[PDB]
C-alpha cells in the first residue's frame, strides 16, 4: 500500500558546528574549508533525503486513491457491459416481432379488403334474390285469384252442359217415341183411305157387307126406297115364271060360245098368278110385307 | 497538485580529499581513513536525495497525468449508465407493447377466419337459394301460360255452352208442339175407324142417316136397283092387301050361267084392286112416279 | 517505464566512530560529541534516502500497473459507446415501428367491426328469403296441381260439348223432318173429315158413285133389298102405265044377247098391260130376271 515511515523526518543533526571551538591551531585552513563545509552538506543532504520521503509517501498515497477508485471503475463497466449484451438480446428479440407480427397484419388487411368485397357482393347476390322473391309472391298471388276463378267458372258451364246433356236425351228419346208415334198413324191412315168410301167419287164402291139407312134410298136426289111395307097377306097360288102375252080375249060373239069364256077365264087364271109373283118379288126382297 | 521542489537538487561543498589537506599526525590510521571514506558517503548520500526527489518529482508528474485521465474515464462512466437507463426503459416498454400487439392481432384473424367461414356459408346458402329461385320462375313463368291456355277456353266453352242453350230452348218448344198435334192425329184418326163405312168388314154396317147414291145400286155385281120412272098415271079405286085366292078355278058350262060370269068379273076385280096396290106400295117406296 | 536503479541502495562503511580510533587530548568534548554524532546522523540519512528513493520507485512501478489497467479501461468504454450507439438506432427503430403497425390494426379491427355487423344482416336476409321461397315452392306445388285438374276438366268439358253439338244439330233435323210427316199426316186426315161417309152422321148423305153391298140392303132394320129374281120369262105385249081403276067395269045381266063378256075381256087385257108395265119397271131397275 503505502509506506509512512518515509513521512518520518530523519533531519537531525543534533548539533551546528562552530569553530570555536575545534583544533584550529593543529588543523591547515583547508581541513578547515572541509570541516565547515562538511557539516553543512551533510545537513542540507538530511533535509533532501527527508524530502524525497515525503515526495514518495505522496506519490504512494496518491497511488493507493487511484487504484480504489481504478477498482470502482473496473466494477461499474462490467455492469454496463453484462448490460448492453443483454440489451443486445432483447432488441434483437424485440424486432423479430415486430418483423413476425407485421405479417400476421398484412395477412389481416389482404384478406379483409378481400373480405370486404366478398361482403358487399353477397349483400348484392341477396339483394338480387330479395326482388325476385317479391315478384314471385307477386305472380303467385296473380296466379292464385286467377286459378280460382277459372275453376269457379268451370263448375258454372258444367252445370250448365250436364242440364243440356239431360235436356238432350230428353228430346232424344221425344223425337225417337214421336218416331214411332208418327208412322202408325201415317200406316192407318193409308189403310184409312183403302176403306172408306168418298161423297166425291163416282167408281163403283164394293162393300162385302149389308147396308142400313134410316129413312130412304135415294138415286139423283129423288128417294128410291122406304121402309118395307104394311098390312100385306101373302098371296098363295102357283107362281108363273113362264110365257105372258097382251092379246085380244076375242070371238065374243051375239051367242054364247063357251070356248072363249074357257079363254077369258084362262086368261085369268094365268093374269092372276104373274101378279101372284110379281108379288113373289117385292116380299122376298122384303119392300112389302 | 505535485512539488517541482524536488527535481531541484543541492550542491556540495565537500569533495574528495588528498592527503595534503589532512594532518597525518594528530590522527589514527582508522580514522584517517574513515574522514577520506567520509567524504565519499557523504558525497555519495546526496546522489540519492538527488535521485530519490527526482524519482519522486517523476512519480508526480505520472501520478497528476492519470489523475485527469481517470476523471475523464469518469465522465465517461456517468454518461454512460445515464443513456443505459434510457436503453432499458425503452426497450421494455417496447416489448410490453410487443405483447399488446399479439392479442390484437391474434383478435384480428380470430374475427377474419369466422368472418370467412360466414361468407363461405353465406355464398353456400345463396348458391341453393338462387337455384331454387331460377326455377322458380320457371315453374311461374309457365303457369300463367297454362292459365291464359285455361281462362280462353273457358271463355271458349261459355260461348259455345251458351247457343247449345239456345237452341235446346227451341228444340224443346217443337217438340212438345209436336207432341201436341200428333197426338191430336191420333184423337181424330181414333174417331174416324168408328165414324167410317168399310169395304173389309163382312158384318152389317148401319147408318144414321138418309143415303143418296149416283144412277144405281147394285148387289152381287148385280144392278138391283135405280132411277126413278116418271110415265105413270094413279092407279085409282080400292086396293086389296088381304087374303088373295090360291089357284082360284073357274068352270065354265055350255050354257049361259050367271053366277059363272059373275065370278069371273069379281075375280077381275079383286085382282084389279091387288095390281092396284102392288103399285100404289111402289109408289110409297118412290120406285115409280 | 521503472528505473530499478532506485531499487538499490548505498553500502556505507560498517565502522562508525567507535572512539577507539579517536584523538585522545586533541578534541574538546565540544567537538567530540560532534565527530561522534556527525557519524550517526551520516549513516542514517543514507538509509533513509535509500528508502525515499526505494519509495519513489514504488510510486512508479505501481504507476507502471496503473497505466496497463487504463489500457483496458478505454479499449472496453469505447467499445461500451460503439455497441451503445447502434441500440439508440435499432431501439427507435423499434419503438417507431411499434406505432405504425398500431394504426394500422386499429383501422384494421374497426373495418372488420363494421364488416361483422353487416354480415349478421345478411344471414338474416339470406334466411327471411329462405323462408318465403319453400313458401313458394309449395305453393307452385300447390298450383300445379290445380292446373291439370283445371285442363283435364275442359279437356273433358270440350269432350262433351262437341258430342252435344253434334246431338242437337242431328236432333234439329229429326224435329222438322218431323214436322214434315206431320203436316202430311194432318193435311190427309182433314180430306178424310169433309168426305168419309159416317155412321152416325145426321144430315141426309151423298155420293157420286153407283153403291154396291155383297147380301141385303135395309132400311128401319128389315131387309128391303136383296139379290135380284131369277126364273122370269120376259113378258111379251104392250104395257099401259096409263088411267087405271079398279073400279067395277063389268054388268053382269042374266041373259047374253049382247056382248059385255067383251067388257070383261078388255078390262083382262087393260089389266095385263100394267101387269107388263109393272113387271118391266122392276127388270128395267133390276130387281128381276
Ligand atoms: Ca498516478
Ligand atoms: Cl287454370
Ligand atoms: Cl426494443
Amino acid at each position: 500500500m503505502a509506506d509512512p515511515s518515509l513521512n518520518n523526518p530523519v533531519v537531525i543533526q543534533a548539533t551546528r558546528l562552530d569553530a570555536s571551538i575545534l583544533p584550529r591551531n593543529v588543523f591547515s585552513k583547508s581541513y578547515l574549508l572541509y570541516v565547515i563545509a562538511q557539516g553543512t552538506d551533510v545537513g542540507a543532504i538530511a533535509g533532501k533525503a527527508n524530502e524525497a520521503g515525503q515526495g514518495a509517501y505522496d506519490a504512494q498515497v496518491k497511488n493507493d486513491e487511484q487504484d480504489v477508485e481504478l477498482a470502482d471503475h473496473e466494477a461499474r463497466i462490467k455492469q454496463l457491459r453484462i448490460d448492453v449484451d443483454d440489451h443486445e438480446s432483447r432488441i434483437t428479440a424485440n424486432t423479430k416481432a415486430i418483423t413476425a407480427l407485421n405479417v400476421r397484419v398484412t395477412t389481416a388487411e389482404g384478406e379483409i379488403a378481400s373480405l370486404q368485397t366478398n361482403v358487399s357482393a353477397l349483400d348484392g347476390r341477396v339483394t338480387t334474390a330479395e326482388n325476385n322473391i317479391s315478384a314471385l309472391q307477386a305472380d303467385v298471388d296473380d296466379h292464385e285469384s286467377r286459378i280460382t276463378a277459372n275453376t269457379k267458372a268451370i263448375t258454372a258451364l258444367n252445370v250448365r252442359v250436364t242440364t243440356a246433356e239431360g235436356e238432350i236425351a230428353s228430346l232424344q228419346t221425344n223425337v225417337s217415341a214421336l218416331d214411332g208415334r208418327v208412322t202408325t198413324a201415317e200406316n192407318n191412315i193409308s189403310a184409312l183411305q183403302a176403306d172408306y168410301v168418298s161423297k166425291t167419287a163416282t167408281t163403283s164402291q164394293s162393300l162385302a157387307s149389308p147396308l142400313n139407312v134410316t129413312t130412304s134410298y135415294s138415286v139423283g136426289g129423288k128417294k128410291v126406297v122406304g121402309a118395307r111395307q104394311t098390312g100385306w097377306t101373302a098371296a098363295t097360288g102357283t107362281a108363273n115364271k113362264g110365257v105372258f102375252d097382251a092379246d085380244l080375249t076375242f070371238a065374243v060373239s051375239d051367242t054364247y060360245t063357251q070356248s072363249e069364256i074357257q079363254a077369258i077365264a084362262n086368261a085369268l087364271i094365268t093374269e092372276r098368278r104373274r101378279t101372284k109373283a110379281l108379288e113373289d118379288a117385292l116380299r122376298a126382297h122384303g119392300l112389302i110385307d
